[PDB]
């Protein structure tokens, strides 16, 4: 959770590029 990941949304996956 900060680095380039790919989730599973929408059932199919999305990017993600947020940091805390």
């Amino acid at each position: 959770t900060t680095t380039t990941r790919y989730v599973e949304v929408x059932g199919k996956k999305i990017l993600q590029t947020t940091t805390t």
